[PDB]
């Protein structure tokens, strides 16, 4: 199984690859610079192109296990292979996968399409497996195999939908006799073969399956006109040879509930029939596809966060995956005010004394 | 991953739309005679085949 | 088999041979009827059965229930 | 499959071309005259005309893909050729489709049975697919398909209801002998012999009827009873219904006239698919309407509002409305914000 | 299948037909005079004889396709081919359709039987469809077909009710008692008697032959399908077993009926008030087709009650300038 | 782009509703309490609405 002739047939596996980037990109980013110059028109240019450039970049750590992307700065293309000190990025540039050569973590340099580029101008996002000492996709072949035998279904489907149900007929009649004719000088002529009127059985054969078309269309011709199929040996037969499906069914649900073990994203599991769960509940119990979204997050801003503070003084931060509604927003407000109401009172009506006024300050929360 | 522009749907998805009108398609083609008799007759036929 | 057995006159041979068996088998499937003229032949469909997987699905994930408690 | 003989034989398709110009004009239509000049009554029956040119505007539209309608002055039939800067139509008149030659957008004339009309006096409602390149119906061949199925499942039930269930009688007796005997003798008194056979199978026939009792003398006899079935057309019936479900959005159509149209009033945003139908509709029908109605007539087209408030919602609206005034009269008086701060909470309050 | 025969035959047709023309006319009309001379029990009569008239009008419009009520005025039988300048009219009568011939509407008379009659004294209510360019009734073929295997089903029940089960019996001594008879069907009372039928033949047989109705059961079940999907009339959709859905519910939200009632009223409206307000000077409007009950008028009368002690309350109580409160007018629905 | 959420005539009625309820509750609050400038500041942030 090839997981990019996978890619190419199934959207399904497009989806399962890209949803994961998408929703981690969705809410967007927060830029900033410690310098505290750069105007906010320029950050925000430079926040569009970041988030443009690490779409492709977590869309290539899913399917290869590596992503990279560039930090084009005011240099020239020779320059590159220069360290960079200080700078001020012009912009960011996903590099594709297939035309970037990395030797490893012990070399500082890589090779793209033949350009030297320093690894400190490259923002790199990668899946090293410590047990398998290698980098590694998000899918494995036990999935693979899943998705090529759900699509595999239906195309068995497609094969057998024309002739799920068709007719078997026996007939000793005419037809029958001139089969019989042409079956015993086919056996005779097959038996000289393994060794001469083969050339009349050959004319014979043609004028039989001739006239057998002929036969064939006056019955259907009749079955149409009067609903009646009528035969005259009394030993013929005609039955309906029907297809079943119920290993198909089985074999979807089975493999349903693979999928559902075998993957973490909301709609790939429950075939776009269930929400990605990353609302407002007024409750710490979040959902595993938040904490896979929180981690992948944290991931993406410490491997940005290694190079853009430290060569070119540019911070980037994610924003909240759950963002509250207004009429959240305004509940959440009255219920503060309230509270803030509470502590007053009870201060103005206590007489309780310092230290404990003081104690109950670190006990209460939002106080 | 293609280095191409791709539209929004896939050989897979076209198949499943194909499947789904064939299934009426075949529905058309067997519907006239989905039911009708099948009858053995050895004097009939000494009046028909003359 | 024969002629196969052979190749690993017969030329025309073989080219009407295959030529009558194409055009019987074109017509027999085309017409969504299968024609045959022994009295003694036979077609049936041979089908196969998922439920001893189903089942054996069922058992597995209650030895993994058991089995770990990572929900 | 034929759409026009699909449409004489089916009340079904006539229905579903039809239900949604009904209910495009179903609500009415607002009519204005940028000049002011023009009295309201003119102006009503202006709007009459044209709601009547407009249903058979948008069921032209959906059966073949454009509709026509002229926009009728004081002319004469000579001066139709001849463009309009401006004047005051007198009324609108839907013209025929199978009467009207264009030839594209690149011709600003049509032809109409052989006057000559100027493209400025025609309003023209075109459905135009830049993938097909043509101009193409509401429905498909799949469609077309479908509802040739859904009648052919009925006429199928009338070709097989008389005899679903009948008597299958062989009988080795003298009546066999009658019919081997015409058998034998019509492949080479028979006369006779049909009578007889006649008169013996009357005879059971009222023995049947007498004594409720079917005797017989051969001992090889038999009496079977032979019966039809319907479980192919039930099925085919379900999955014809889910077909038409998934290839229309009118609502009695899919729901087999057993839904409502979805156009009320729930208090909430979340429309309903028909009412987005209905409106990109409506919107499609405004612009090729005003396209030359302001132009070259100085007139005005609306549609009125899909959503029809009750009397009692209405109350309802008013109530909440004067509550909402109150609560900030009070709010305003017995507070003691900065001018700054208020002025912020009036941009950020909808109603001020 | 014909559907002058349909009609004869089936009641259910017939209502069908005639539902609807009852439903328009149930709630009634209004009738006015525009010169405000004509007294009101002279114009309640004409209301009636109107309605008398329209409801088979709108019978002939769903039959035939078109619909003809005569306004009769005080003029001779030769007078009615004159045309009618301003007139007011002594009463309305319905024409038949098989009596009245019409040539098109580039025509301005028709003949009845034959007096010649212009069109000016005459109300028309006509279905022309454009995409066949001639007038149709309200049913088509497939509705004909539907009613009538709906007929069949039970022509079928008939055929076979009194011999849904009976005995197929086989002996050879009887027969040759047969070929004695009525003494063997005496031996078939003597079963009746003693409860027991005997036979001597070993080989002789006895088996209870049944009919079945499972068919005519699913075909039943599919024809009320189909005539559900293809008509309107709650009625005849639902088997009498619906409402008219015509009743107040508080909402905007109304019934596909009630629409299909509301387009009728309008294209009767349009019909009558094209030729009776030009030529006769005379109005006529129908009536709600929602009727409030008591109770409802009193809910209603209460809730705007409230809301106008609630709007002066405000008036009363607030310091708005004049602008805001002129434009706090226009935004309410009441004010 | 317009707003994919339309907010019906009802909802904003209920909205401003609210709002102006949440802003007499600060008013309240503010009249009625006698918290340090540096404390009321500091509720200032952490509420969404002022």
């Amino acid at each position: 199984i090839s997981s990019l002739e996978l890619y190419k047939y199934s959207i399904f596996f497009r989806n399962y690859i890209e949803n994961v980037a998408e929703d981690c990109l969705k809410n967007g980013l927060i830029l900033e610079s410690a310098a505290h110059n750069v105007s906010e028109v320029e950050l925000a240019r430079l926040k569009v192109q970041l988030k443009n450039a690490l779409l492709n970049c977590i869309i290539s750590y899913r399917f290869h296990g590596i992503g990279y992307v560039l930090v084009k700065t005011k240099d020239t293309l020779i320059d590159l292979e220069q360290p960079v000190n200080i700078e001020l990025p012009i912009g960011f540039e996903y590099l594709d996968y297939e035309y970037v050569r990395d030797l490893g973590v012990d070399f500082d340099h890589i090779t793209y399409k033949a350009v030297k580029i320093h690894k400190s101008r490259l923002i790199i996002y990668e899946n090293f497996d410590y047990i398998l000492k290698r980098y590694v996709p998000c899918y494995t072949e036990s999935f693979l195999l899943d998705i090529y035998l759900f699509e595999k279904i239906y195309v068995e489907i497609e094969r057998r939908i024309e002739n799920h149900n068709f007719l078997f007929y026996k007939d000793e009649s005419l037809v029958q006799l001139q089969d019989a004719l042409s079956s015993a000088t086919t056996s005779l002529s097959a038996l000289t073969q393994s060794n001469n009127n083969h050339s009349k059985d050959i004319s014979n054969l043609r004028n039989l399956n001739d006239s057998l078309s002929q036969e064939l269309a006056r019955l259907k011709s009749n079955l149409n006109n009067e609903g009646m199929f009528y035969t005259a040996t009394p030993s013929a037969s005609l039955e309906v040879i029907k297809y079943d499906l119920s290993y198909l069914k089985e074999a979807l649900a089975l493999i349903k509930a693979k999928i559902g073990a075998d993957t973490k994203e909301p709609l790939t599991r429950s075939f776009n029939e269930q929400a990605k769960g990353l609302g407002n509940d007024g409750k710490g119990d979040r959902s595993n596809y938040y904490d896979f979204l929180k981690g992948v997050q944290e991931q993406v801003e410490n491997s940005c966060n290694l190079k853009l503070t430290k060569y070119f003084g540019l911070d980037m931060k994610f924003n909240s995956l759950i963002m509250l509604s207004e009429e959240q927003k305004v509940e959440r407000d009255i219920k503060l005010i309230e509270l803030y109401s509470k502590y007053n009172q009870l201060i103005q009506s206590s007489s309780f004394n310092n230290e404990e006024l003081a104690m109950l300050k670190e006990k209460l929360f939002s106080f």
